[PDB]
């Protein structure tokens, strides 16, 4: 470690911690920057040499973390948590968690290489027919979104899960062991316990389970209504009205958002078409327009525009030179208070416009907290970070807003149009909830050893069936590693944040809508141009992780806890409608034929 980056001496006291945190921040930006930069260079241009550079950068970060971590423990391990300065306690608490820097050098290098190889496998996996091969984004994504051929959907689903998941399994086992070895040295029973600790709630798992109990009936009704729609297209051979839905038929590789099958389920087809994708295409929208439109919503609230560095540095389309890249959308803070970027293989669709807002929400958070101490440059919890852009996107997707931006000519305000809109939003928001909940239940079980390698797939599918009510369309066994075919697993990005965000965003939306002076139905609120809503949101953003999330939330929405009631209020009309429709249609709610799997197509896979 460069002498300039090494820790000096400080008194074994609070006033010493302060000068310590200051000296840390002075070097930590440089170390954070070099790491993020090396990661960027790799993720926008996956080469062996870029992976090598990224591993060396990670090693340097671990040296830094070890040196500053050991020093924090040297001076404070017996005494440290009684500091009067709460922000200083949070800074120190973070510095002293070494994580993978607890590993001896050889195991650090093993750990860093496993992360690089898992990233490479996921982001370069292909499905091959011909000598021609399909990438996940855009090719397989487009098949899942727009093919209605059971056999073709099956080819893409099986192809992807086999190509990504199978080779990842042995690496993921090794990663899990090393990760646990690392975090056990910080005092945590396993890595999952460390991830859950970010929510600073002793009742976190119970609180989540109680939220889900309130949400589950909404999902069960949406599921039954959708299953019926699919039965009408695919027939009795491929859809069991009392069994799980085949996992490839819901518009999305993970069945996690069902927005792409909106045309099959839309209750009132003769009302305005709320999927504006075809209008974006007809109008000639490109990625640049989508980002500028998202930016203008932020500036309408008197939040910050995207800086020149963002426009100059970002990767907003998949490179056309055919470079391998990580296409999964992400937002980047380089920790130098200047560089902030999005890396997105943007496609011209309505859902992608939502994703642009999601990512830009991350960037806005970064811009607003850039001057806090580097340890406090995080969301009040990770769920807050995931919610910011989604909240704006709730206003953007309203038929009233879409009209304002030239994407929906017809204006209607009637009960059928409301049901259509709420059903569309339910396909995006309600359909996700079981998935958002289950992914880290799976991973917490892996980290804890409740799910050893011999049960990775068995337990994955148990949870997928339990929560989502889906089944794999071909037989799976433990050679398969279907959890690994979801970005966040090989890229070691925690998932519970998304479940938390999907609840939180409605709490935020309700609060901002009230602040805006809006007095109509919550689902028709548009906060566009509300500088009062902007100011309330800015308060959250500027806090970073400097204060307890429960207090930040209380200041914002008037309650110190996650609460499903705003989500339930938002969806109330369609919740009631779906329940009525399912009863009238004689549906079974749930999937009591839990063993059921669809047959294979007759000529599969030939053709
Ligand atoms: C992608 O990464 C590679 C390195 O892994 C870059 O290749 C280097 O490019 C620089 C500047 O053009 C050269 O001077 C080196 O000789 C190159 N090294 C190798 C190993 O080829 C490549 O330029 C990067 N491409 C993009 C588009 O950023
Ligand atoms: C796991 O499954 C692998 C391939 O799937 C199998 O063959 C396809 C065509 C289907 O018939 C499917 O039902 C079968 O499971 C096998 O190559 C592999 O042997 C299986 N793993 C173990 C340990 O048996
Ligand atoms: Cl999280
Ligand atoms: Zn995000």
């Amino acid at each position: 470690l460069d002498p300039g980056l090494q820790p000096g001496q400080f008194s074994a006291d609070e006033a010493g911690a302060q000068l310590f945190a200051q000296s840390y921040q002075s070097s930590a930006e440089q170390v954070l920057f070099q790491s993020v930069a090396a990661s960027w260079a790799h993720d926008t241009n996956i080469t062996a040499e870029n992976a090598r550079r990224q591993e060396e950068a990670a090693l340097l970060s671990q040296e830094f973390a070890e040196a500053w971590g050991q020093k924090a423990k040297e001076l404070y391990e017996p005494i440290w948590q009684q500091f009067t300065d709460p922000q200083l306690r949070r800074i120190i608490g973070a510095v002293r968690t070494l994580g993978s820097a607890n590993l001896p050098l050889a195991k650090r290098q093993q750990y860093n290489a496993l992360l690089s190889q898992m990233s490479r496998i996921y982001s370069t996996a292909k499905v091959c027919l011909t000598a021609t091969c399909w990438s996940l984004d855009p090719d397989l994504t487009n098949i899942l979104a727009s093919s209605r051929s059971y056999a073709m959907l099956l080819f893409a689903w099986e192809g992807w899960h086999n190509a990504a998941g199978i080779p990842l399994k042995p690496l993921y086992e090794d990663f899990t062991a090393l990760s646990n070895e690392a975090y056990k040295q910080d005092g945590f029973t396993d890595t999952g316990a460390y991830w859950r600790s970010w929510y600073n709630s002793p009742t976190f798992e119970d609180d989540l389970e109680h939220l889900y109990q309130q949400l589950e009936p909404l999902y069960l009704n949406l599921h039954a209504f959708v299953r019926r729609a699919l039965h009408r297209r695919y027939g009795d051979r491929y859809i069991n009205l009392r069994g799980p839905i085949p996992a490839h038929l819901l518009g999305d590789m993970w069945a996690q958002s069902w927005e792409n099958i909106y045309d099959m389920v839309v209750p009132f087809p003769d009302k305005p078409n709320l999927d504006v994708t075809s209008t974006m295409l007809q109008q000639g929208w490109q990625a640049t327009h989508m980002f500028r439109v998202a930016e203008e919503f932020f500036t309408s609230l008197e939040l910050s525009p995207m800086p020149p560095e963002f426009w100059e540095g970002s990767m907003l389309e998949k490179p056309a030179d055919g470079r391998e890249v990580v296409c999964h959308a992400s937002a980047w803070d380089f920790y130098n208070r200047k560089d902030f970027r999005i890396k997105q293989c943007t496609r011209v669709t309505m859902d992608q416009l939502s994703t642009v807002h999601h990512e830009m929400g991350h960037i806005q958070y970064y811009l607003q907290y850039k001057d806090l101490p580097v340890s406090l440059r995080r969301g009040a919890n990770p769920g807050f970070h995931e919610a910011i852009g989604d909240v704006l996107a709730l206003s953007v997707s309203t038929p009233e807003h879409l009209h304002k931006i030239g994407l929906l000519d017809r204006v209607t305000n009637d009960t059928e149009s409301d049901i259509n809109y709420l059903l569309k939003m339910a396909l995006e928001k309600i359909a996700f909830l079981p998935f958002g909940y289950l992914v880290d239940q799976w991973r917490w079980g892996v980290f804890s050893g409740r799910t050893p390698p011999s049960r990775y797939n068995f337990d994955w599918w148990y949870l997928r069936t339990k929560y989502q009510g889906i089944c794999p369309p071909v037989t799976r066994n433990e050679t398969h590693f279907d959890a690994g075919a979801k970005f966040h697993v090989p890229n070691v990005t925690p998932y519970i944040r998304y479940f938390v965000s999907f609840v939180l965003q409605f709490q935020f939306h309700e609060a901002l809508c009230k602040e805006a002076g809006y007095e109509g139905p919550l689902h028709q609120c548009d906060i566009y141009r509300s500088t009062k809503a902007g100011a309330k949101l800015r308060k959250v953003l500027r806090a970073g992780s400097s204060r307890p999330w429960q207090e930040v939330l209380k200041d914002m929405v008037g309650l110190d806890a996650l609460d499903a009631q705003p989500l339930l209020k938002y969806f109330q009309l369609v919740t009631q409608w779906l329940q009525e429709q399912n009863q009238q249609n004689g549906e079974v709610l749930g999937w009591p034929e839990y063993q059921w799997h669809p047959p294979l197509p007759d000529n599969y896979p030939e053709g």
